[PDB]
């Protein structure tokens, strides 16, 4: 277990951004930008930095080209130039590596923490940052799958309980999670500002990056990206969905990057900001848990995520999980779901629903 | 191969209702009315006759109470009377079945005469009809699951181009089909009214139905049908959907009613009403022919259907398609399918797209 | 005054197909049509913009021709077969009307056509030949946020709409809505050949003036987002209302103004006609809900104001007054009158309009 | 102006519930239950309470039968039962008289607290509530109109400058307002929760309640709302929209229930977290600030407002607003109003916008 440090833990905000390393940066370009139409705030020969439709702080997300596709940091906004400092008393109590850059790691973020995490995460802390022009209202600008915000991060590590707690520590509240009755937890989702979920845990080997997600204004935004993903022939990079969610309730879709890093597409989640919101706890045989319309949740959704690198710029060695699979369990080959609990109707064996099975 | 006749044909304006028989009729009116919302134009003990919501003639749906659930009739309406006289002349030329009811087979309905048609289908023509409270302005009725139109049927039958041609000299035009590089017709669509379809051919063993179809006015409709299904733990009859077909080009969803009747909900198909339409064919190995965001076909869609009815009221037998199986050629384990015409990187070989196998 | 039906058989006409405007600022309209409303180049010059619609196959639906005098110069419908020009030619021939025939047509993209000085006025256009594009209807990379997917309808200003309508009814169209009052008046007309509420439609006034032409959107948010747009685009002037619920067709809808004048109208799911004893819908000019469902008010600029049409040379065809009363006075004038619940003076509303203006 | 007391301000979550005085029970219950679903969690024959879809405290809505309609209480959440503490402390160091409550006031709250606070408005701040199911999945009941979320109040005040000093003391931060340039403000809105607003003053004689909004998922469910208001032949009233606005990029609508309480129908602002937001300043002339379309705002609107109670349960005194008037300085005989600023095509002398 990861002791609750006796400095108390900085004020987050929110996720702020994201740093992904991409092999190809004219490639990396023309999917973020071109297809989903995210918007420059600055870009040069090595990077790329890009923001949502209703951003004011500089960026939502850089693509750093390097030589190996990577989560480089995953960056949380803090309440205060104060917290920044919290951060790293508080992370060094952890016994964790951590650098301080007064002026940022990259372009129009100021004071900047990054650590290594207990999980082996790269995460950043700031509260300085440049302001641009706030596109919320542009709608000259505005595209028929707008991004509007950015949503969340999702992690995969191994160990979710050990995660969770370090994450409720550093203050972050679980809205809802998976588990079984054997007393395995698979997934836990948990926020800071008032949505379902600023990161999130998937359990599986790591540490990795799962995804990566956006938010549009409506339903029909997210269809229009998987419409234009048809008609630019790319379809094969959808990997899941459209679909509604059973945690969080949102409308979501997940596509894939020319580095097969994992975006997910995300509307109308839930108000969480009050201190004693409802925990949901879904059972992991629950059919309508990930999709609730039933919908088959393909096997490279649980096992392929992005790699990501230590403080050097180095690719982080992965944990194996030792828990119970999420996949093994449901759709492998001694897996169950059900639709209605207690009810053999509806219930699948050893097989995905809708009439699939494992590739 | 069906040979036209001298007898000019019906002018036929659009599909207009099916009937539909049923094992248990209050567990059927649930599904109908209570879950899908259609509006009530007669009941009693022994059928149900059911319209949607900018329908004025008498009714869409009639549900009728018998032994063996199975296709009754599928019924279009006709512009004369006296075009439901051409209709028998026609149908006797071509040597079929025929029976005329001066006062109808169902309530609301008036002249009107039911044939076995060379494909083994009982259609029905009818003018006459009762007109009802055409409720399109009822928004203090309004679902957000609304049905508002009747769109069209499908048709199982083995041999495409023999029903292709017999509908063509019945004046209903081809707007889209799916074939191979070596001349085989897997599906045909075909209109009468200015949409994509009043009914549909699906290559298969036949004569069986595979879907009656009704529009809402949106996407979102229909995202809520599956919504509403996952909230009444009915998820297990959503077969397959929600997408956007390539084919026709509209929003669709695929749900089976108590007696596994296979309904579609479809929206914002194009206009077809000009002589020369132009018509699109699909290659059968396209993955993005059937679902645009190239989304898994499920084997059900393919190898499930409903029984017809001969006018005594007994199943149809069955004959076997001979022609290739599009199940087969696509995601069987011997079958293919592409995104990008010519290109291995997302192609799926023995099995079907975005990593599963059949179950 | 009647005009009288033809022995020569009509020609049969299956929609409404494109409009050819006279616009005076050429590079000004492009930036309208194609930057602010997004609709898809056909062929360009100098001279003149081909513009058409997110699902049409047809060359195209909109003809931009710079001209000294912004004016409707055709308004066309396609045809079901070659033989049905020859149709409209001995039809209008017979009505008394100029006519002019060109066997390769009047403007690019279209064939033999035949032009018609209407017996209201109105420059009407039949061809059948036009030359296929491509048809951009699952091009979503080329997507609007506001798109514009078909050419939905027109609406015309003319005095006398009984006398209008007839001569319509017996060209093919049916009418499907209309409003009048008690003692016996029309003030308006909607009337259609394909499956919808309309191809064209007759407002009473002043006239020949051509009101509107309208473009179909998918749902009710792509409107909005034109709403969106122009506000972004500081042109919110040019909205001139909407966006709202009709009463008359049930179709969600937006009037906006190009530089011109020229009004179009954006429009979305009305509903489907096409049985032929399709029941039609009277409504009285006093329901405040019959031209907004939600009762607010219409602007009078919509009852006063309509762009000119020329005749076959080209200049603008005298206008001739109503005589007939006027939908504006009788709703929203000094003496005029509406109500929400029919009879009861509670959402009434007397020498003013709704909601307190 | 009101001073900031050196007690520490309660933490407040969000606006939570509005208690509103209702003449005809039956009548309201018509309006928020049948017309608007709003779903019950207790009724008897006084009071009515009420919650969106996606609420799982108590309600968001009591309507309190009484001789005169009226706005009873606006209740925030705070963060911990010792907020309430803070709570009391904080308006007895403002002078103002406070109510406090270990069991509650309506059915579902528990320990609460009632002030008359320095605009005359009745605040109650509370935590403890009673959970119910929340139905944020319950599709079976969804309406093509839901009403998901209680997202506002918005309050008329004589002096905005005044109330929004005593706000932000309050811990409140302006996201948006308008003035002009002659120094004075019109409104403003400001939040606690991370969106454009919890509550909003809008510069007018009061106190009295302008509105109470709810959110909607999609605008569709707000189109929804307008065309069955239309098929119930109640369309006149919809007072105003439906419309994109300007302050708060939200699409909305107002409707006026039974006792003519105003209801905003509201969806789609934005995201106001962190604490450097940047504060939107709209000039009170710009024709696009309240609707964006430029759709002329009607008079009603400006002056037409509820009614609010004091502790006793008696109407409050109206203060006469002596700064300029919005609607006078818009769409008076002397106002104006540009779509673009220092152009006159497209703007508006001494009538509202679109030809009315
Ligand atoms: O004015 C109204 O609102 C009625 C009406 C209905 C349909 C139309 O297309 C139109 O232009 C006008
Ligand atoms: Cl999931
Ligand atoms: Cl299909
Ligand atoms: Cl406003
Ligand atoms: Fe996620
Ligand atoms: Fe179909
Ligand atoms: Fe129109
Ligand atoms: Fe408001």
């Amino acid at each position: 277990e990861i002791p609750k440090p006796v400095a108390p833990a900085p004020d987050i905000l929110r996720c702020a951004y994201a740093e992904l390393v991409v092999t190809d940066l004219a490639k990396s370009r023309n999917f973020y930008v071109d297809v989903l139409g995210l918007h420059v705030s600055y870009e040069d020969e090595n990077q790329i930095y890009l923001r949502s439709f209703e951003e004011f702080i500089h960026h939502n997300l850089v693509l750093t080209k390097g030589p190996v596709a990577a989560l480089k940091a995953m960056a949380f906004r803090v309440r205060t130039p104060e917290d920044v400092d919290k951060a790293e008393a508080y992370y060094q109590e952890l016994g964790c590596r951590t650098e301080r850059r007064k002026d940022g790691f990259v372009k129009g973020i100021g004071d900047a923490l990054r650590v290594e995490d207990p999980l082996g995460f790269p995460y950043e802390f700031f509260f300085e940052t440049t302001h641009v022009e706030r596109l919320h209202m542009r709608y000259d600008l505005y595209s028929a799958g707008e991004l509007v915000r950015l949503d969340h991060f999702n992690q995969v590590t191994p160990d979710v309980p050990r995660g969770r707690k370090y994450l409720e520590d550093l203050g972050f509240r679980v809205t809802e999670d998976i588990q079984d009755d054997e007393g395995t937890t698979y997934a836990a989702w948990m926020h800071r500002k008032g949505t379902v979920q600023d990161t999130a845990l998937t359990g599986g080997n790591g540490p990795r990056l799962h995804h990566v997600a956006f938010s549009t204004h409506e339903k029909h935004n997210i269809i229009q990206i998987c419409d234009k993903m048809g008609a630019l022939r790319i379809s094969d990079r959808i990997e899941r969905g459209p679909g509604r969610h059973g945690v969080s309730n949102a409308f979501y879709l997940y596509i894939l990057d020319p580095d097969n890093h994992r975006i997910e597409i995300y509307t109308q989640d839930y108000y969480t900001g009050d201190p004693d919101n409802p925990t949901i706890t879904w059972n992991v045989h629950d059919n309508q848990r990930r999709d609730w319309w039933g919908n088959p949740v393909v096997p490279s959704w649980y096992t392929e995520a992005s790699k990501v690198l230590d403080l050097d710029g180095n690719v982080q060695e992965i944990i194996e999980r030792t828990d119970d699979s999420e996949l093994e369990v449901t759709i492998g080959a001694d897996g169950f779901s059900f639709t209605r609990a207690g009810d053999e109707d509806g219930s699948y064996h050893g097989q995905a629903s809708k009439g699939f099975k494992l590739g």
